[PDB]
């Protein structure tokens, strides 16, 4: 049976910090399939080539995904430094992954857009003396994630429950909408509960 990613290319995809996460077993996936779908600008694999990632046999596959302007590549990139990794993704390198930054094609209708990209510039604790901040652990939400729901309708805009604040950025989208998909696979338990289709 076959890995089903429909949910990706259905509704809107989320800002980074609240990215979607999808987990596959125990079915056979076709990557080629649902990358073609897509304008491709990058892509960066750790421990593996795509070669052998399209065609490797794994326990579990788990993508990752968020609206995210390709502009904003670098913030992505291992060991960058700044508010992405800090406060948005932080991405596990404790597993072979691929890394795609891609636009998503008019063509491709039931994909919708949000009103804008957005992303937190700060997540952390008063302390007595300035700011205790609070960072992303690889492939885990900011602690800032609940308030950062209350969402955010203006530039720099704060909210907090008293211990944790949280600030926020956002800009249009314009043009096409762009997005980024992590891909992480594991080697589990389950040899082959996930395969290349044929
Ligand atoms: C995977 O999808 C591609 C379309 O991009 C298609 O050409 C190919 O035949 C598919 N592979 C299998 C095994 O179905
Ligand atoms: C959208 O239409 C085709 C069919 O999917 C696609 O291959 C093509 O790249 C798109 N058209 C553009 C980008 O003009």
């Amino acid at each position: 049976q076959e890995c089903d990613f429909t949910p990706m290319l259905t509704g809107t995809p989320p800002p980074i910090y609240n990215f979607k996460r999808l987990v596959f077993t125990n079915c056979n996936y076709n990557l080629t399939k649902l990358l073609s779908l897509f304008q491709v600008s990058e892509f960066s694999c750790h421990q593996v080539s795509p070669s052998s990632l399209a065609t490797g046999c794994y326990s579990s596959l788990t993508v990752d995904y968020f609206a995210y302007s390709t502009d904003m590549s670098s913030y992505l990139q291992p060991g960058s430094a700044g508010a992405i990794v800090q406060f948005n993704y932080k991405q596990d390198f404790s597993n072979p992954t691929c890394r795609v930054l891609a636009t998503v094609p008019q063509n491709l209708t039931t994909i919708t857009k949000p009103s804008n990209y957005a992303y937190l510039t700060e997540c952390y604790k008063t302390s007595a003396y300035g700011k205790n901040y609070l960072y992303n652990a690889p492939g885990a939400y900011t602690p800032c994630l609940s308030l950062a729901s209350r969402g955010f309708s203006t530039k720099y805009q704060s909210h907090s429950d008293g211990e944790l604040t949280t600030t926020g950025y956002i800009y249009p989208v314009t043009g096409n909408l762009q997005m980024a998909f992590i891909i992480s696979v594991q080697y589990g338990t389950d040899t082959n509960s996930v395969c290349p289709m044929q």
